[PDB]
């Protein structure tokens, strides 16, 4: 029974290696990684792999790993797939811990934009969670944390992290993690998966997929929002992604909004992440 080596980048940046039978479905590897992580609330998470073209794709747990990675290496990352709108309702602290690690990467990467003060506040909770109570013996006027807090670090940001860290004395790791999440969950790009697209006139837009619904970022003055209920149907055809928007009360006919994606693979990928978010947040 022939087994393939799998390498998974975990949210703390370490590498987990295991073997699965070469015909294994994605669920087999995902169960092994979740057991390694002692993670029970698995529904929010998934594995990603970088494709030929080098884009992120979700490993479909129901399909063979080999038919997804195809010609590529059996290398994956462990990621949050469904960002919970209210992390206080997750049943375990370890769930909220992995969500924090993902968000820290979202922030450092610049996928999750954040004000100066919110960067410093989030940072201060991570420090409290990881080092415990503020100690001046590891902080002179010239302190720079090992912790990556932002896409661009400044001395002013490091100073503000420490000022806020001083205010958290006696906070336990679970408590600082929950405060981290209460702030992060409110940011306007929290849990937003962004896809490049063109509208039906060829104007460059971004489509965001989130718990609540669908976002079209057009210029800056114009952001359209389609709550999942309002979206009656989606589909893709060639390089095109279409959404069918409910008639308001008293109108005879649904409207169709069409988008042009870079290629057929980008259209299908957007379609599948929309279906999955629609299914997930319709049950939540
Ligand atoms: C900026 N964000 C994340 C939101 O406005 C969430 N809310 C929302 C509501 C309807 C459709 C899509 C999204």
């Amino acid at each position: 029974p022939k087994s393939m080596q799998c390498k998974v980048i975990l949210l703390d940046g370490s590498e987990y290696t295991c073997d699965v039978e070469k015909r294994s479905r994605g669920q087999v590897l995902f169960d092994k990684v979740c057991e390694h992580l002692n993670l029970l609330e698995k529904d929010y998470f998934g594995l990603t792999y970088r494709d030929a073209e080098n884009q992120k794709n979700w490993l479909d747990p129901a399909k063979e790993i080999k038919k997804q990675v195809r010609s590529g290496a059996w290398h994956f990352s462990f990621n949050v797939k469904f960002y919970p709108p209210d992390p206080a309702q997750l049943s375990e602290d370890i769930t909220r811990y992995y969500l924090c690690l993902q968000l820290r990467d979202d922030i450092v990467s610049g996928r999750l934009p954040c004000s100066f003060v919110t960067l410093a506040l989030l940072g201060s909770y991570t420090v409290q969670s990881e080092l415990g109570d503020y100690d001046p013996d590891e902080c002179g006027s010239d302190y720079i944390s090992e912790f990556r807090f932002a896409p661009n670090h400044t001395k002013e940001l490091e100073d503000k992290v420490i000022e806020l860290h001083k205010s958290h004395r006696g906070m336990t790791p679970a408590e600082a993690e929950m405060h981290f999440l209460e702030n992060a969950k409110k940011l306007s790009m929290y849990g937003v998966d962004l896809h490049h697209a063109k509208d039906s006139e060829g104007v460059e837009i971004m489509l965001g997929v989130c718990a609540s619904g669908l976002l079209i970022y057009r210029d800056r003055l114009r952001i359209n929002r389609f709550a999942w209920p309002k979206v009656l149907k989606i589909s893709y055809k060639r390089n095109n992604f279409y959404i069918k928007i409910r008639p308001g009360e008293f109108e005879q006919f649904e409207s169709t909004i069409g988008f042009k994606l870079p290629n057929h693979r980008a259209a299908k990928r957007l379609w599948k992440v929309c279906v999955e978010h629609h299914t997930f947040f319709r049950l939540l």
